RNA sequence: AUUGAAAGUUGUAGUAUGCGGUCCUUGCGGCUGAGAGCACUUCAGGAGUUGCCCGCGCCAGC
C-alpha cells in the first residue's frame, strides 16, 4: 500500500456548491475535483489507451480506473495545515445557459475563492504496479488547476512515504463516519465527478475570534490508529 | 481538463473658473575723546709742526 502524499501551493480556488447566482466556495477541496486533477495527468501523460475519441469518455474510463485500485470511495482528503479564509468577487461573468438572453447578455455574478497559502492532500492507493507506479508518480506533479480555471495551483512536492503505522491526531479530512466513533462542520462534496454519488465528510477547521473576519482554524479529532508523517512532524489519517 | 467547459463590474469625466497678505511709519532728538607738560640740564675739534736747505742773468758784443 503505497500512498500518494502531494502538497499543493496555491493563492485562491473556486470550487463551488450548487447554488444559483452565488456559488459558494468549498471549504475544502471536493474528493471528485482531487481525482479528476490527477485523471487529466492520467489521459494526458499515457494516452495509448486511456484517451478516446470523447474527452468525456476518456476523462470517465480514466476515472473509473483509479477508482478501482482506490481502497474506497471515500479515499482522498486534504489538510488545512495553513489557514483559510474566504473572499467574493463580483464579475462580468456573464449568463447566457439558462433559456432566453442570447449571447449578447452579461450581468454581475458574484463568485467566492478561499485562500490558503498550501494544502496536503493525499491519495490512498493499494498494492499498484511499480511499471504503472512510475507513471502514477508523475502524475502526483503537474496538478495544474483545481475546479475553476482561475485557481492556480502549483505541486511544490509529492511523494510515496508509507504510514508505518502511527498514532497521531486527526489532520488531514475523513468521511462523518469514523469521526461520530470518536466544533463541528459536516459539509457534503460529492465523491464521484457528476457526467451525463452524495456522501456526507466532516471539516477539521473551526472559527476563531481573532479578527474581523472569522477565518478557519484547526479541531484535531480523537486518536487514530493509522498516521502519516511529513519532516519529522504526525500527522492523523484514516483508512477503512 | 475536476461544482465542471466560455465569462474586462466596463466605456466618456480639469475637485475647476476670479483674488495685491495690502495701505501709513526719521531706529530720531542733545554730546569738546577735553583740561596741565622745556625731549631739558654740563661739553675747546684741542695740544705740538720753518714751505726749510744749495743756486752769477752768466761769459765774447769799438
Amino acid at each position: 500500500m503505497d500512498i500518494l502524499l502531494v502538497c499543493l501551493r496555491f493563492p485562491f480556488f473556486s470550487v463551488a456548491k450548487r447554488s444559483y447566482q452565488v456559488r459558494t466556495s468549498f471549504l475544502l477541496p471536493p474528493p471528485s475535483a482531487l481525482k479528476g486533477a490527477l485523471a487529466k495527468g492520467l489521459i494526458l501523460l499515457k494516452p495509448e489507451k486511456y484517451a478516446s475519441s470523447s474527452l468525456d469518455e476518456a476523462a470517465l474510463k480514466a476515472i473509473k480506473e483509479i477508482e478501482s485500485k482506490l481502497v474506497d470511495i471515500k479515499a482522498v482528503s486534504v489538510a488545512p495545515l495553513s489557514p483559510l479564509i474566504r473572499n467574493a468577487f463580483l464579475l462580468k461573468r456573464l449568463r447566457n445557459l439558462e433559456s432566453g438572453s442570447n449571447a449578447e447578455k452579461s450581468d454581475a455574478m458574484r463568485r467566492e475563492y478561499t485562500f490558503t497559502r498550501e494544502l496536503l492532500v493525499a491519495y490512498i492507493f493499494k498494492n499498484l504496479t511499480q511499471e504503472e507506479k512510475n507513471l502514477y508518480l508523475k502524475a502526483a506533479m503537474l496538478i495544474d488547476v483545481i475546479g475553476d480555471t482561475e485557481s492556480l495551483a502549483t505541486p511544490v512536492w509529492a511523494s510515496f512515504v508509507k504510514p508505518e503505522d502511527k498514532k497521531a491526531p486527526l489532520a488531514f479530512s475523513a468521511p462523518y463516519t469514523e469521526i461520530y466513533s470518536l466544533r463541528m462542520y459536516i459539509e457534503k462534496m460529492r465523491v464521484s465527478p457528476e457526467y451525463s454519488q452524495e456522501e456526507i465528510f466532516y471539516l477539521p477547521i473551526e472559527e476563531r475570534r481573532y479578527k474581523r473576519i472569522v477565518y478557519y482554524a484547526r479541531i484535531y479529532p480523537p486518536e487514530v490508529e493509522k498516521a502519516l508523517t511529513v519532516d519529522g512532524e504526525v500527522l492523523g489519517i484514516w483508512i477503512p
